[PDB]
């Protein structure tokens, strides 16, 4: 019942911090955002930039999405991000993640009017 656009913001936006605090950042955020409520979501990326800068990517470099579609865009410059990936020992409901902070380019799929990001394809 929540729009695709709204769903992108809730899963991937984190403008409150400039970067991952500690090795426990992922464990905390995946819970806070309700991502481990019914199962352990396996993979998720959080972006530490302003909403305006992330939305502007839909006007940058056009590339192909992993599924063959052509509505994906790559950011001109690198951004501060945090990758979260579930560990091998992890079993619902005791969800655990590995936290990896870095500076990379992001790739998102865009749609609508206005044309904003609706999916997170990958980081480069
Ligand atoms: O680098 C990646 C790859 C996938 N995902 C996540 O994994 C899902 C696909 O399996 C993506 O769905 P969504 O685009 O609809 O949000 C995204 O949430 C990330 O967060 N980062």
């Amino acid at each position: 019942k929540e729009t695709a656009a709204a769903a992108f913001e809730a899963q991937h936006m984190d403008s409150s911090t400039s970067a991952a605090s500690s090795s426990n950042y992922c464990n905390q955020m995946m819970k806070s955002r309700n991502l481990t409520k019914d199962r352990c979501k396996p993979v998720n990326t959080f972006v530490h930039e302003s909403l305006a800068d992330v939305q502007a990517v839909c006007s940058q470099k056009n590339v192909a999405c992993a599924n063959g579609q052509t509505n994906c865009y790559q950011s001109y410059s690198t951004m501060s991000i945090t990758d979260c990936r579930e560990t091998g020992s992890s079993k619902y409901p005791n969800c655990a993640y590995k936290t990896t902070q870095a500076n990379k380019h992001i790739i998102v799929a865009c749609e609508g009017n206005p044309y904003v990001p609706v999916h997170f394809d990958a980081s480069v």
